[PDB]
């Protein structure tokens, strides 16, 4: 069992389960009969069979032998940010099979960094990419394919071509946002086993909608639960398909991606240049990196 | 589904622009209010945001050359402030036929939050049966957008639910805006609550002697100054 | 669902106006409270808003030329303050047949918020019932509109459902006002303060000099921005 | 000492009245602002209370028949808002000699609360040496009266002391008002603090299109309506 | 004690104006910051209000026809941000003698609020000292004006004495500004927020597009109601 | 009184710089901690700020080429953490006679806030004496600067006065720093977290990688940005 190829589930059922967030084997794997019965209509007893099927079928519910795990890590790709400086700081660039969160004040250039990465990932490994496609979930209406065109035609790249390996979706609110993730897996497997599989998945902004729809100390609790799951939905895709997940988080309520594989903080610096810094010591250096915004996106 | 940055770039080009009817504004606005977007105008009572709405309800009707989009208008009125007779006036003061305008504007009075939200979804009906026509819907006004929400949801414990619903509403508008290249104009009386998902937020206040001054609240994508204009026949001008 | 700006403009011109029985107050209101609208009058106890209600229940009955709209009246009483004897008196001194007037006013006592809201949905039948007549319903009074709501819903945690339901009530009235070209008049005692936000026009009135009352608006645009004085006598409201 | 109700009644008769320069106001004001009293005008910034002050600084100079008191003026300015050049204007627009007016007005800039209060007491000097003259002081303006107090005394623990001092100040004015049949005019910007001992408090706000509307706050001793007027040369009119 | 409206009107016309070194900003200010007044400029750190101060310290020195008032400068530095090297540079690129300019600016480092307030009372002598010269003091800078006050007076119970003394400080400046036709320029960093209420004019400025800064007023009457853009370069402030 | 900008350009022209003893940190400090300034270093206990103090007490003693300023040292010790034995090691480990260096360092144990403030007040007399000799005072350390203040002043309604004194203290230091071209170095342990706002420069340091430290600046105005790593050894601080 891979997707909803579970025993008691037909498409109609799968329909109700998806529109409700139970889109993965693990999602169902961790549910209760009552919940599924009330979400799909199925009886308490078949729902139970469904759950068990999922618990047993779950992909991310199985342990991997460390020799196997050591190898998985051996196959981790790295996208360049387009800045020697920053890459040093990342030890090569943002990695696949990981969620990299970049956060800072409005205008700290994290959306630029997103655009750059959407180009880099497209060029060859030696060039700083992984010859891959891009899935972009836009929540603040900040994706400018025009900036893509630019940055592309400024690194000797055929903009008309680069624009052909980026797929966007506008997320109008939290539920939409979360929902588009599952539909991202659709396109990911579609472009999977292609000359250019998906290697970069951007969520900009990742927190925007959550910190606007959940205001209150009574809203805080489930705010976290939903983010927790959303993040889990991204982690899965990241590992299940060797994808690099890049998420932005405007800061300074308060929220963040606690389970982000790596959190990079960046702020406006000197004059027109931005300075990014890491938030921990384990795995990777411990200093600051300066760069600037220009054509080609991020430089230095 | 996610479209390709191809189609996407294409679309963001096929974005129309309605003129506010006042040089100074269209300027500070980079053309004018655009389609496929939600433009929120907010300010104190009497800052003229309902006039701006009326003007836009005319402009959108005239040809692109004059700053229009030869389109129809869907108007959701929540504060009983839509005056067709006001359209008539401003209209027969800038060319067009003061009795033709009121033929491409469709209103609905929203009596509360649920009504308001339900009207938006029905708006797809009139919207739909008209895309295949000489004058499709190009402007959708919600005045006021926040009025009812800030009255039916008072005291925390509701604020959460308020945002959720407000959000679902805004999302419903965003969809229509893009799904049909429609310009969504919404007003918000202030002195709190905002329309976060708003593509562009313009603030305007009463200024000096009988004039209103605007000023976007952002930085990227459009100027950084202020714009002055006035309320007269023709609605807004200067 | 929606309507053409020309139809709306058309429907609107069909808006009638009831006279308050006061040259003054009337000027202030633009000739009187209008139909297809909710007019809220509010003030301290004894500011005479219940008298104004009684007067309107008479005026509406007389010919347009005389300030009325030759219509009937639906009256939802929540504070047990409706006195036909007072209608009859306002009529008597206005040169009308108290015995007749009292035949085009229909009351219902509302004992609590749920009752009150129920009554409005119920009126719709009486409106329909008389609608196709020569003397349809043209005035619908809710006095008091807020009384019960501000007593059954105490403290926060309650405001949620209060406004929630109130809004639903006001929306019920708005519909009737437009669906049937009816003028909806509501009173609101003011010293948890409530308000008819959806109200089309809010008029504030207070006691004055001697036995007099003074009314003022709550909007600069639409209608003037001054005060109006009047008095309570037979005929209800004078001046 | 307590005077007899004889002298007292007599005095309350010898009470002069300055015209505001606008029919509508003098009306709602029962003549106009009176001497031997403190008239407080308060409202939002730009409600024109400083214009009213300027007008009064002219009116008081002309003969009783036109609504004056052939008197001089003492002006305590705390917000640096006194414009002699503004006097000149309004003046040479209602008869009098636009360069004579500025001869019977004496100003002092108050830089803080203590300064303000100390100036009032010194005002008795110029006041005094002038009662024995053709044009004695008949108008004493304090604009703004509350400005400094509400800035130097913030946070409770001062509010008490603030009122005490404010009070002593008001009392100092009251004394001058009666001791010399002077009309004391004071302004107070609002949106708190009031001039409790005030003989009459007039509230005014910006109204409709470029007009201000007043309305006393009492009931006994004068009408109960509102008064509209405008700002033009001549200061206030209508 | 007091003055005749004609004298005040007279004294006022004797009001000089220093150019900010920006056509734009200048228009916005009515030709520049005036004498006999306290001009407060406030904004976030790096909004360039200290640059504006440096520019003004040059401009004031050149002829009226050129935007100055042929005057000297008293500078009270509280955040150790006064750089003669920057004056010298603003001068150098403006075609002046850095060696000369730096001879008509007098600084004092203020280490705390009491020091700061002491300095102002002290300046009065330098003002007098140069007053009867051909190049009197015409610009008095306090940068920053609020810095120390908002750090030595924490929490309520303190605001009492803060404003109390602040007001006394501002009053000290006002006196000098009028007593000697001096233009008083003060800066105020803004993210316990303080303010120069007595300020004659408050200008707000923030960072912009790229390296640029934008200034706007805090009053509708007296002077326009728009924004002004400019930049930081040699010559200090341009545009 | 005041001082002519030209003569100020003069004063600041003579700003000396003491090396920290590690290439790295000097780059970040653009040469070293400067005179006529208060440099505050803060971090958790053990972040090595008292070592940095000891190193500086040696460096300042060697020639300008070697990175010192041939000067004496005044050391106010509040936490009993000054170890002359340690100076000897760092000194005899840097081409300096161990027992001679100790003849150019003068300490005083500060037992509480009042003592501390009173000690800085007395330092003046000492400074003045050596001001004329070959080795004047060039470094004045206060370690810890905040220790006593954050222990004698607890709860608001105390916090206010703390600042009113801590500010008088910092002002006392600033004065000495400028009045005598002295570099004032102060430490502040950080986990109510009081700080030296007046700090001409605040450097934050924490325990780093393998038994190493790492320091970074706080802000953007004057001086680069980034981090600097170094270690504690003989010679005190070393890259």
């Amino acid at each position: 069992r891979s997707i909803e190829d579970l025993p008691g589930v037909g498409p109609a059922t799968a329909e109700k389960l998806r529109e409700a967030g139970y889109d993965t084997l693990e999602a169902i794997a961790v549910a209760s009969p009552i919940e599924l019965k009330e979400v799909a209509g199925i009886s308490e007893g078949t729902a139970l069979k469904i759950i068990q099927a999922a618990r047993k079928a779950a992909n991310l519910g199985t342990f991997m032998r460390a020799d196997e795990y050591l190898k998985k890590r051996a196959t981790i790709g790295r996208i360049s940010t387009g800045s020697k400086s920053l890459d040093k700081l990342l030890g090569g660039g943002i990695e696949t099979q990981a969620i990299t969160e970049v956060f800072g004040e409005f205008g700290s250039g994290k959306t630029q960094l997103a655009h750059t990465l959407a180009v880099m990932v497209q060029l060859p490994p030696e060039e700083g990419g992984l010859n891959g496609s891009v899935i972009w979930i836009d929540t603040e209406n900040t994706f400018r394919p025009e900036r893509i065109r630019e940055i592309a035609q400024n690194r000797g790249l055929d903009p008309d071509e680069v624009l052909k390996h980026i797929y966007v979706a506008r997320a109008f609110n939290s539920n939409h946002q979360m929902l588009l993730v599952q539909q991202a897996e659709d396109k990911i497997k579609e472009l999977l086993n292609t000359d250019r599989p998906v290697k970069l998945l951007i969520v900009d902004s990742l927190t925007s909608h959550f910190r606007s729809e959940y205001i209150g100390r009574g809203a805080l609790a489930e705010r976290q639960q939903k983010l927790a799951k959303h993040l889990a939905d991204l982690h899965r895709l990241a590992n299940l398909y060797d994808i690099a997940v890049f998420v932005t988080n405007q800061v300074q309520g308060h929220i963040l991606a606690h389970s982000a594989t790596l959190r990079v903080y960046l702020r406006k610096g000197k004059g027109g240049k931005r300075i990014a810094r890491l938030i921990d010591a384990p795995h990777l250096p411990e200093g600051e990196a300066v760069f600037s915004i220009t054509e080609k996106g991020i430089e230095d």
